[PDB]
């Protein structure tokens, strides 16, 4: 649970919420009222901005990886976890994100040979210290994966942590890795 100077759940109406380059206010049902649509991407802008930080606090990082300026300047895309009925059910508290993106990445096979490929990459990834290990990861990660359409074994990892490495195995049997020099993280099968 993490809080914000406005309402959290009138802005991302569903548990998920996807958002990429363009920023984009999610849709709200007819009525109602809404703030301009401006104003709510501000609000966006600052969630995410926000969310960038406590996740570089939480892997020890001197700066975010993750931004509002940085998400506007690349093609990203990332999903929100937030905590639907949250009590006491004030103005909404976020649970964490997934920020994932296609990279150009100079990989190398076993046989040690180097391949240009630009496979879907896991860039920055975060639930609240509160509530880890409480399943909201796996969460966030399966409905990722459903809506970008791939497969676990088909993806690059940014620089994984420890307890990313233990998620990933765990969850979705990625196990052995093919050693990289670009700080890249690929498990067998990638190259199927
Ligand atoms: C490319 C990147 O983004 S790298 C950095 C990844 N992000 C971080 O390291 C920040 C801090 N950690 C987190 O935000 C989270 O722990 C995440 C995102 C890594 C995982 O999300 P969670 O909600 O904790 O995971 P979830 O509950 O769904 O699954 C749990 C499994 O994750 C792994 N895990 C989670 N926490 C830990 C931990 N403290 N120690 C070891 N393994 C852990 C384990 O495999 C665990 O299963 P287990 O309890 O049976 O051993
Ligand atoms: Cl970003």
């Amino acid at each position: 649970h993490m809080e914000f100077p406005f309402d959290v759940d009138a802005l991302f109406p569903e548990r998920i919420t996807v958002l990429d380059q363009h920023l984009r206010p999610p849709a709200r049902r007819p009525g109602t009222t809404t703030p301009a649509r401006v104003d709510l991407q501000q609000q966006i802008m600052t969630i995410i901005d926000e969310l960038g930080k406590a996740s570089a606090k939480a892997q020890n990082l001197s700066a975010p990886i993750t931004s509002a300026s940085r998400m506007q300047s690349n093609r990203h895309v990332v999903y929100i976890l937030k905590d639907s009925s949250a009590r006491p059910a004030g103005k909404g508290a976020i649970i964490g994100f997934i920020k994932v993106g296609y990279k150009k990445l100079f990989v190398l096979d076993d046989r040690e040979a180097h391949n240009e490929v630009e496979p879907l990459c896991i860039l920055d990834f975060y639930i609240h210290e509160s509530v880890q290990r409480h399943g909201h990861g796996r969460e966030l990660f399966q409905y990722m994966l459903q809506k970008e359409r791939v497969e676990p074994h088909q993806l690059a990892i940014d620089r994984p942590s420890q307890k990313l490495l233990k998620f990933l195995n765990k969850h979705y049997n990625l196990e052995t890795t093919v050693p990289q020099v670009n700080n890249f993280v690929i498990f067998e099968g990638f190259f199927a």
